[PDB]
This record gives C-alpha cells, structure tokens and sequence, in this order.
C-alpha cells in the first residue's frame, strides 16, 4: 500500500485523524492540565477504538498518542497505532511539538536532544512519516524538521500560528519557505485557530512558497471550533478554555465546507485537531468523496447531505434532508442571556485613584451647577 | 449488589447512563432517521466502551441498546449481553428498555402494542436483566400499555414520558401522567428526552405535585437533553430546524450539568441521568456535583479535578485564574457564531402614496 | 372645523392614533431629567413640548395627551395650553392624564385636585393611566367620570396582572364597572406581551357581557425577559435600552396584530418616537382612507430606496424585505436577554449559604485528593 | 467670539453637532432616499429646534442644513443656524459634500455653493463626506479661496478611498490642498472611525505637516462593515436601531478621540442631542463646565440615586454603566450581518453553481452505490 509521498505525489487526498487529547478527555481517559496519554497503558481499549473510529470515518493517517512509564508508554501507544493503520488504508506518523514552557530546557542541542529522542522510538517501531507539529516559533520548527529528516522518513511540518504570523513575528509565508528550506515536504498549521483563519494562514504559507518558487504539499488540520474572537496567540487565550468550548463546536456542515475550501485552495492533506470528533473526519471524506471516487465505511450509517431524513414522519423534518437547507442554516446558540464572542485575556491601583479623582471632579462640576 | 429499589428506598442516588443512539451517530455506529441499534452485532466493541465510559463516569445504570440481515430478537440478544458485562465491571445495575412503538411503522391496537413490549420482554427476562425502563413515550395511554406488560415480569419498572410542562400528545397533563403510571404499576416515574435540564425539571415538579395531590408515592427520574432548548415548544426538539445535524452549540458544558444535578436532587429527584447529547463527562458532572452527598467521586474523577482544578499549574496566569468554580460557574460562554441567533423558532404547519 | 369627541370617533368604529412617549423622547432631546421624569419644560421650554406634540400630530395622532404631573400647577396648566394650541392644528383632541400616586380620601383628593385643572381647560377626555394596582385606578376613574367627560382606563401590568395579584380580565371587568368607556395597558412591556394583556382584558370583559372599547400604549422596546414587574427592572434601565428600540416595521406589526384583536385606540408609551406613531398610521392606513402628512417624507415599506445607485439598496424597497429581515444588533460581545433585577436573598441566607459553600468546597477537595491518593 | 482656529490652535476641545438628515427623518421631516434639506423652507421651526437641542448638549458649531428651491433652502437653512449660532458659544460652518465627470465642472458646483456662504458670511467652511480624496481636494482648493478655515472629513475607513489611496496620503494630501482640520466622517462607528484618524495622524507626522484632527463617526455600532461602510449593511437605513450607541458608548469615543489627539470631536449620522451631551460631560474636566443639557441629567446615572427600588438606585455609579453589556432584546436575532456587495460575475455564478450541483449528483449515487 501506498506512503504518504506516493499518494501526496499522486495527487490523492490523505485525510488525517482527529482530535486524540480533547475526545479522550471527554471520554474520562485524558486530563485536562498535564493532556498525557498514559490512557495508552492504562485503558488501551479507549485509544484503540478511538483511532477505530477514525479509521471508519475514512482518516489515512492515524497519529501515534505520544508525547514527550515513560517510554513505556510512548510505545505502546506506538503499537496500538500501528494495529490500527494495518486494519484499513492508514499510515502511522509519528509526531513530535514543541518542547515545554515551564521547562529550563532552550538550548539548540538541547531542544534537538529532546526531539531526537522521541525519534528514537519511531524509528524502532518504524512509523510511515514523522510530523512536527504544533510549534508557535519556526526557528524551533526548523530544528524538529532538520532532525527528524535525518531519518530518511518523509517529514510533515505544522505550526500552530495564524495570519499574524508566529510569536516573535515571522509572517506565515517565511515561516513556510524556512520549513521547505529544512525538508519538510509537506507544510500548514495546525490547532489554535478554526478552518476559516487556519486556511487565511495556509493561503499566507503557500503564497511565500509561490513567490520564493518552492513546491511543498499542504495540510491543515484546524480546530473543529469556531473562534472569530481569537487573537494572534489562539484558542487558549479565550475566557472559555478549555471547558466551556461547547457551543463553538462545528457542524458537520461546517466541515464540509472547509474541506472543499481547502480542496479548492491546493491542500492534500486534510485533517483536524482538537475538537474533530469522527464524524467531522467523515465529513471531509464525504465532502470530498467525488474527487476519491469512495466513501468511507462511516457512510454507511449516514447519508448525503441529511438524506437519512427524508423519509421522517414529519414534513417540515423531512424537508431538511436537502444540501441547500443544511448548508444555509443558520443554526441557534441556545443560549440568550450569553453573547456571541468573548475577548481573549492576557496580560493599576494608581489607575484606581486617577478614577478616583475624576470622579469628583464631575460630581463637582455637577453640583457646583457649572452649566 | 443492591437492587434499584433497594437503592432508592435507601435515599440513594442512581446516577443514569447517557445518550447511546447521538453518541453512536457521531463515532459512526448509527444512522439518524432509523436511529436503530444494529451496532450491537456489527460493532458490539463500540457499544461496549460506550457503555464502559459511562460505567467510569459513574453510571449505576447500564441501558441495554436495545429497540424493536439481523434479527431484532438478535440485537436485543447481543445488546443485553454487553449491558451486563459491563455492569458487572462496577456498581452498576441492567436495565432493559422499551420506547413507544415507532412512528414510521403501522397502526397499532391495544393487543398489538402489547405484543411488541411482550417480544422485548422476553428476552430480558431470559437474561435477567435487573429491572425495566418504560421510556420516550409521547402519549400516556401508551405508556401505560407498557408498563402493564412489564410488571407482570416481577421486576421493579421505571417510566418515563418525552413530554414537557404542557403534558402529553394528547394534553393530558404531567401530574395526571404521572399519576397513571404509578396506578399501572411503575414505582420510578419522570421525564426524559425532548427538552433540556431546565424545562425538564419543571415537568418532574408538576409531576411531583400531582403524585403527593394523589397521595401517591413513588420515586423520580430524570434523564433530559443535554442540548440547551429555551426555544422549544411542547413538540419538543424534533421540531427545532436544527434537529438533528445542527444541535452542536446547544451542548451543555460540565456546569450547566452540575447545575442541573444540583437542582435535581433539591427537587427530589434520585435517579439522575441524561439522554441525547449527553456523553461520558456529562455523567460525570452528575457524579462529582453530587460526589458530597454519595461520599466517594466515579473512576473518571481521576481524569479531572473539582471546577477546572487541572488548570492550577499552567504557564499564564490567566488559564491558573479559571482553577475555580467561581469562575466556571459564572462565566457566560460565547457562542462563536455572530452571524446567528440565540434561539430558532420551532418548524410546525399602496397607491394610497401616489396621491 | 368641528371635531368628533373620542367616543363619537370609537362609536363609529373608527382608528383613534395616540401619541408617542413624551418623558422619554424629551429626555433624550435635553429637556426631562431621568429619575423624577418631571415636565417643567412645559414651562422652560415650551418651544420644546411644542415641537414634540406638532411631530406626534403630523406622524398620525388624534390625541394630544398632556405633559403633566402631580410652579407646579403652573406648569400642568402651561403643558394643557400647549396641548390644546397643537390639538387645533389637526385633527386630534386633548387628553389630560392622571397616574398612581406615590387612603381612599387622601388619594382621591391628589386626582381631584388634578381633574380641577383640566376641567378648567377644557380637554376633550380623561385618562387614568400608569397604574400597577387596580384597586387604586378604580379610584381614579370614579373620580374621574364625575367631571362628566369620557374616561379611559390604562393599567401597566401584564399578563400576570396587578401588583397585588389581580388578574387582566378581573381588571379590566372592575374599571369598566367603576365607569371607563375605554381601557387597556401601557407601558413596562413591549407591544407583543402587552396585547397578551389586553386579549385578557377583553376576555373578561366579554365572560362578564361587559362592553367597552380596547386601547394599547405598549413601549417601543422589547422586552421578551421581562417578568411580571416590567421593563424597570431590567439592568439596561434607562440608560442602556438603545439595542431593544423597535423599528418602524416592528410598529406596523405591532398596529395590525392590536387592530386584528379589537383595539381601536392604538399608541405607544415610552420609547415610541415620531416614525413610530407613523408606522402604526401607515399600517393602518387602508382601513382609515388615508395617510398622515408625515408619509409625504416617506415611502411604503422602504419604496423610497427605490433609485439608489446600488442594486442591493434597491432591493430592500420592499415589504417582503424588511418584514422578514432579521436585523443585527451590532453587539456580538453582548448577550440577547438580561435578567432583571430583584429582591436578593437576605444578607446571612446569603452568609448562611456561603459557609455552605465552603464546607462543600472542602469537602470536595479532600474527596479529590484521597482518590488521587 | 472665538473663531475655529482661535479655539484649535489655543489647544480647546470644538464639539460638533450631531446627525441632522437621520434625526429630522424619523422626526418626520426629511425623506430617506433623497435625504434633502427641504425642511430649511418647509418646517424651519423643526430644523430650528434640532439646531437648538446640539447647541443645548454642547455642540459649539452648527452645521449648515444645506445639500446641492435649492439656493433658497440654502439661504434658509444659513439663517436658521446662524440664528442658533447667536443663541451660544457657536459658529456656523457652511458644509459640501461630494456630487451626485471634469474638474472645472465639478469646482462649478462647489463654486456654485460657496456663494451662498461668503454672502451669509459663515464662521468656517467644511468638506465632508468625501469618498475619493481627489474630489475632496477639489472641494478643498475651491474653498480655501474664501478666506476662511477649511475642514476637510472623508467617508472612509482604515482601507482608505475608493481609488485605493490609504488613509496617511488622503490626510496629507487635503492638509497640502490647504485644510487646516482634517479627519473623518459617517460610514463607520467611533471605533473604526478612530483607527482610520490614527492612521491620518500617522501620515501627517510622517510627511511633518500639521493639521487639526477631527471626527464625526456614527452612532450605529458597525463591526461587520466591510470598506464600503454601513449603506451596504442588510439593515441600513430602516433597520439600524439595535445598533444605536448608549450616552456610555459616546464617553468611551470622546475619551478615546481626545486621548489620540482629536480636539474636533463630534458625530455623524445616528447622533441624536444625547450623545452629543455624552461628549461634553466625558470632556467636562477638561474643559472646565457642562452643557446646558446637563442640569437635565447626572454624571453617569446619578439621577437614579434617589429611585424607590434598591437596584435601581445601585444603577447611579460609573461602574456599572460602564461595564454592563446590555442586551438586544431580540434573541431570534444574530448580533452581525454580512454587507450585501456586488459578489461575483454572472458567469462564475452560473460555473460555480453547476460544479456544486455535480458534486451533488456524484455524492448521491456514490451513497446509491455503496
Ligand atoms: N495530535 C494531537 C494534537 C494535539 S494539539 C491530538 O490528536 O491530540
Ligand atoms: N436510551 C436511549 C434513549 C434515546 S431517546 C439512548 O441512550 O439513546
Ligand atoms: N404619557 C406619559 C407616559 C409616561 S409612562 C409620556 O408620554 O411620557
Ligand atoms: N452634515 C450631515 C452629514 C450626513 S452624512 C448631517 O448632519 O446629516
Ligand atoms: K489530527
Ligand atoms: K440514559
Ligand atoms: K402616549
Ligand atoms: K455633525
Ligand atoms: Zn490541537
Ligand atoms: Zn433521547
Ligand atoms: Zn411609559
Ligand atoms: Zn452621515
């Protein structure tokens, strides 16, 4: 069976997994804080089926549940990966992010040493491809890529970054050539923001490719949440991380759209991150079932574009099961006493005392009667 | 193991299962529209971590994934057999389910009807599931149909109505409901389905009032949506354009849910569960907003911590801030979506300025 | 030049038009103050109260209610000379209006000596109106009829009724009894809650054979969260209700629901601005047999958009547009419903539940932590 | 009497008025759609007291009622502001805006209206409404040959005109034409209007001329505008009152306008005499009084301090006003629109529409299928 070159190369499009850390913390298994995957070892039947369930919803990648007991259970979600992939049309990457904040750790060796020793552990289970992903700095992006090429695996590259760029203020499109220029052969963003800024960002990446004249094939795998609201430092920054994220959710439409956008823009590879739940997976592998030529197996249990409907008791339900009702739909929150966006935080007693004094300063003038 | 009643008469609480036949939809099991169980031969792996998830998210409840190439007598086999595995992986108790007879299939008489409970209740009486739940009927005639047939069994039986404040389909209101169910022989009545945790627990309290007017006794059960439905009508969320490939901003956060726990429980309620929409960390919710009252947290809990406590070692100091419940249990959450409304109303049936 | 009197006009089934919110609309033009809500402007700035009652009768207006209250009298009787002087410009009448006051005896003689100076002046009619307890409006209106001329009766309740839990129809049932020959509500509520109230009142009315014309004067604000108590306690009053202001179409929708149900004495109270009052004469206009001299600097359902340069502007010159444009608030960081404010718990139910509070708090956390143990 | 230089260059705070062909249309005097001043004749006693409620909120110019029968509203309209004028601490300014095409043609037009002016003998001259610069330029030119102060405010936002200059060239470019205030007017709200000020600024600083700075943005709430402004919002005009700022909102804009250098600080379409009152009480320190309007009102809901409910009276600070997020009222309702626009040719409609429909019908016999 085909690897990920040979399909990319091909012009075939690699569906990616979805969201492991945020599926498996609303199923009980991952928590919210550390995000660790000891669920690997500790309920190895959750991971498993999860990884099922993409496969189903038609993903060809299925990316190992690692991160940096110990390697214990680095491995075995490794294995567990690899089971999965051998069921169906699936590759295994394995992926490394950028290093941790809380820790010392910062030095180009250093940072390398850690990213080397993950390498380590794919390389002995001999995953398909490796993946840097989720790094808001490209100078350390470069450095994942320049290791894991080493490999003589192909090597993907993400950044977690929007239009504005990464966090000292590289534009996108830099940041792209720079990833192609390390060897990455396959580039874009990944979590923070929602599919509408993640393609802005991706269009950016691929316009510095452009102009610059590099090749590179495209990948996203966006946030399935809606973030209009977001600053350049992404989803954590909102008020409603991580658990009050609900209402942000995208539809299956919502999916479908961004699909064909991406389709339309050049991307390839096209996948999700936190908040992709299976049937997201299975909406881009719908939307973009005409140009695969198949659906994938989850299909069988829906239809197109609420087609499962159109035989309900009701008229008014069964007129749903049309594209132009689902696609135009502009769905409710459901909740009226909430707003609509929220202001991301971020980073003052003698502000207090300025207040202070012109408070009294009106009051004053208010009963002096200064009219 | 403790049986249901000996549960309830004990003051216990009885924290239900959640939302199968969504939950399934959305991992790829089940299709919307037939909304039938088949997974439990096709995939029985599926059906059983869904109903392991639930077991750790402190469920006492295991459901069977039942309804009614493959047989119904077959599914309902296979789905009793997963439902007791698992309930025997924990505190956990099986019950055997049936729903109003469905609306894309025949007219059906008294005798007919009763037919269709008596084919479903013979297999959970082969497999000794531990009692039996009357659920989503819409019209109380019908409900009382079931539960005739079921307590014959020798089982304890629960019923509840997918109805709201306004009564059922054919206006007879939730008190008299409830009231009927007892006579017939349920010993837990309420609500489940339709509507979400807040219109939900008004329909229990009018049947509340119209058990103690009767000076009936019996215990009370709540399994609602977990979708946010101030915009409903007495149809409920069918009736919503949303319904069912749009609900996703309705979802109730783990807040709204121990929010609902909490005024469950005021109320009187003691078996508190969930229906569609809700998923493993909802019951969760339950578990740990109540985890006072019970004494010890569900296996999942580990997985967590008390009102965003996971959150109190993060980098920014304004990710460690939310580590409270004062702020979770304040924060308005923002929809994401400027370009459309709070709430959806529900589907149903000149020359004179010449001059 | 003779004019017909208010019954006359309802008798004959016709539409009688009110005029807008005067106190809001003049707060908002500098001239009323927000708390006491007084009408010295009658006396400071006449020209002001003038010009309001001149757009209110050239938007549509038959009544030209009196900008009064409970110096003093002087401006009450400045305020009627205002309204009468505006009155005879059109085809509209005077009404001068009493309202709750803040002992059967003692509070009879506040209407009374309020009565003195309209029957000096001469108005056409009498309104009772911004009552919350009928028992009180009841009063008033007995008062009232005793000058001889026709009394309408508003109450600002809604569906739930008065303040002391008397319900709509009851009311409505009592104040025609005590001698109203028109009743209804105004104020606290949008117009949508406010015909709930008055479909009521006439239901009551009818259960008791009981005849009487209906009038409505709800706000131009919606207030779909209000509760019983009205749109005071909502956290954005006064200051904050721009977002809920109706439009013109909202009006419209407003007349024709209110005329649909039997009311023939259609206005608005606080928040109805000049365009308002037009939208309920532009609505109702086929019925009446014309339109208001404002309409001249209007057009049908956005007809006047007609000859935009730009395409899309022309496409809204019409009905089907506005009447099913769901209009943006501009506020996404706002929510779309506030709850209103009211009694709280008592201090200590308040300490009491928070030291329950954290009890649970801790107790939760040791739970926690022995698990994780 | 100061004259508008006098005022500006001796560092004072100049309040505009607000937004007259709005406020005297649902006031039911001017026709949307034409939006003219006919009212100068018609009713001048409605115009009269709408100049009267600017002046008695703060407002130290009165906008002349004016537009391009026609010299007589003019002539009308210029007596009535003066008239107001004379009843304050105000000046008349004579206002032009762009034409409803050659250079001299245009200029005649400009010529045609400053004649009226110079013969009423305004205070000071305005430019406003200009959506291309080079238009704006010439309104500039022709009426610097008055001798009198020209202001000159375009109606663009941060993207700059409609011939793509930004907005630092346009500034420089009208200060150069001889402006001695420059700025923005209408099309967008206080926040949007401000960033496009600061990007004038900026070009200014840059190019190191000096201007005054000036703005008169809506009262409307436009975060969904495009750079075509709120003509082009779904609701404009007839559907805009959820947008409509509070007294608060307008604080929020004087502060800010002053904070970034703007001493000309007023309003545009949407301002009613409330908001202008909202400036001149948020600027009252630094301007050493209150407007009239005041002795009707309280600093930041004071009025209410005395209100029989407790949670009324708790309205009458700063702190709340200020912070609460008040709420639609219309929950079926979105809180953002989409502007309507030209979109895509008919043929990319007609290409576009019938790729969709193929991949529908591929869809639905891949699921026929499998
Ligand atoms: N591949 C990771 C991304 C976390 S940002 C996951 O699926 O959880
Ligand atoms: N017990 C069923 C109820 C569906 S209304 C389920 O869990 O899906
Ligand atoms: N007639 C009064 C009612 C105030 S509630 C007014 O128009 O202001
Ligand atoms: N000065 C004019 C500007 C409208 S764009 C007015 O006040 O109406
Ligand atoms: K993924
Ligand atoms: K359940
Ligand atoms: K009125
Ligand atoms: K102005
Ligand atoms: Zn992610
Ligand atoms: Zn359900
Ligand atoms: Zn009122
Ligand atoms: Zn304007």
């Amino acid at each position: 069976k085909k690897g990920i070159l040979e399909r990319l190369n091909a012009g075939e499009i690699v569906i990616g997994d979805g969201g492991f850390v945020f599926a498996l913390e609303k199923r009980g298994y991952v928590k919210a804080g550390p995000w660790t995957p000891e669920a690997a070892v500790e309920h190895p039947e959750a991971v498993r089926q999860l990884h099922r369930e993409f496969l189903r919803a038609g993903s060809n990648v299925m990316q190992t549940f690692t991160f940096y007991s110990g390697q214990e259970v680095n491995e075995a979600a490794c294995d567990i990966a690899r089971q999965v992939a051998d069921e169906g049309d699936a590759l295994v990457a394995g992926g490394v992010s950028q290093t941790p904040s809380y820790l010392s750790c910062k030095s180009e060796t250093e940072v390398k040493k850690v990213f080397l020793q993950q390498l380590e552990v794919f390389m002995k289970k001999n995953v398909d491809f490796l993946i840097a992903e989720y790094f808001e700095h490209v100078e350390e992006a470069v450095w994942a890529v320049e290791t894991l090429i080493a490999s003589g695996k192909p090597v993907a590259a993400t950044m977690c970054i929007g239009p504005e760029g990464d966090l000292h203020g590289v534009p996108p499109g830099e940041c792209a050539v720079r990833l192609v220029k390390a060897g990455a052969s396959i580039i874009g963003v990944n979590c923070h923001f929602d599919p509408t800024i993640s393609l802005k960002t991706v269009k950016l990446m691929k316009e510095g490719l452009e102009a610059a004249q590099l090749k590179a094939h495209l990948m996203s795998q966006p946030l399935a949440y809606h973030t209009p609201d977001c600053n350049k430092q992404g989803f954590i920054d909102l008020p409603e991380f991580p658990f009050g994220l609900e209402p942000r959710v995208a539809t299956r439409w919502d999916i479908q759209k961004y699909a064909r956008e991406a389709y339309n823009l050049g991307v390839r590879y096209i996948g999700g991150c936190c908040g992709f739940e299976p049937y997201h997976i299975r909406a881009i592998a719908e939307e973009l079932a005409p140009e695969r030529g198949f659906l994938p197996p989850a299909s069988e249990k829906h239809g197109s574009w609420g087609s499962g409907l159109d035989m309900h008791t009701k008229p008014w339900v069964r007129a749903r099961a049309r594209k132009e009702y689902w696609e135009n739909l502009r769905i409710a929150s459901g909740r009226p006493y909430n707003p609509s966006m929220s202001k991301p935080d971020g980073w003052a007693e003698l502000m207090q005392q300025k207040e202070a004094t012109t408070e009294q300063q009106l009051k004053e003038l208010f009963e002096k009667q200064k009219f």
